[PDB]
């Protein structure tokens, strides 16, 4: 079925991250001003949303991956992807 | 059917808002730096998107809730959710 | 099927762009503080996401339009929409 994307950007270059839910798997493509490349994020999901914010020049990213009625938060704080404290209720 | 989410964030703490369209109903979870709690937003929708912007330290949120071919805009400007002027045509 | 939207905003007025994927067609509605109107963007797609950034006072917008397993990026840089370099792999 048709894939589903979510996008975020930061700075003025800019950096862009595009997340794609594709048949149960979410992957990440990256732009930092000089070509698209595959990012490290790879987790299960039928649906994806994202938001990001800067603290100074350090980017923080939250990706929300949903399967069925279960949503899992993934956190990027500059040094690795980790599961977040988000709960749905 | 998997639920569908949309997310926005502001500031450096940050504040995060996650909207979940769950089989026709959109609810909202909130992070302001010290735990996830349920927000005031409760409206019908199969699909949801969001954007937000700061005027000084005041957050303004716009949520776009879609059912069928009807999209309703909901506005947070500090003191309650109100229907916005958005129309598709 | 219910339509699916993506929203972005910039400035303090603000300007808002809302993209709606509606049965294969993505269209755009615009707010610059003085009423909603229809924007130039009109391209095919079953799913849509968007991000934007400012460089000074100039807005740059990226719309990710997906049909099947194909995602096409559309770029606004002040002077018309053009296809972007985004690729999924
Ligand atoms: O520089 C690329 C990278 O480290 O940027 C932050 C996140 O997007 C990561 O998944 C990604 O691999
Ligand atoms: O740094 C991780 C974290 O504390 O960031 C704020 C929220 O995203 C939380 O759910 C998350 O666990
Ligand atoms: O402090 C929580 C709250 O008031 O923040 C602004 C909006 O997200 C509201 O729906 C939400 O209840
Ligand atoms: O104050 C509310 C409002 O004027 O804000 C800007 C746009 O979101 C409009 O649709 C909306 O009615
Ligand atoms: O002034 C309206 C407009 O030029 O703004 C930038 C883009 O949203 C365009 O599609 C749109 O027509
Ligand atoms: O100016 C257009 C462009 O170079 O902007 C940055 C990225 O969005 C690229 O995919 C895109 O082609
Ligand atoms: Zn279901
Ligand atoms: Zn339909």
């Amino acid at each position: 079925s048709s894939v589903q994307t979510a996008a975020t950007s930061w700075g003025t270059v800019p950096s862009i991250r595009v997340y794609t839910a594709n048949h149960g798997k979410i992957t990440e493509r990256c732009w930092d001003g000089k070509g698209w490349y595959t990012g490290a994020f790879n987790e299960p999901g039928d649906n994806v949303s994202v938001t990001s914010w800067l603290v100074g020049s350090a980017i923080h990213i939250r990706v929300y991956a949903s399967t069925g009625t279960t949503t899992t938060e993934w956190c990027w704080d500059g040094n690795g992807w980790t599961k977040g404290a988000y709960t749905a209720t």
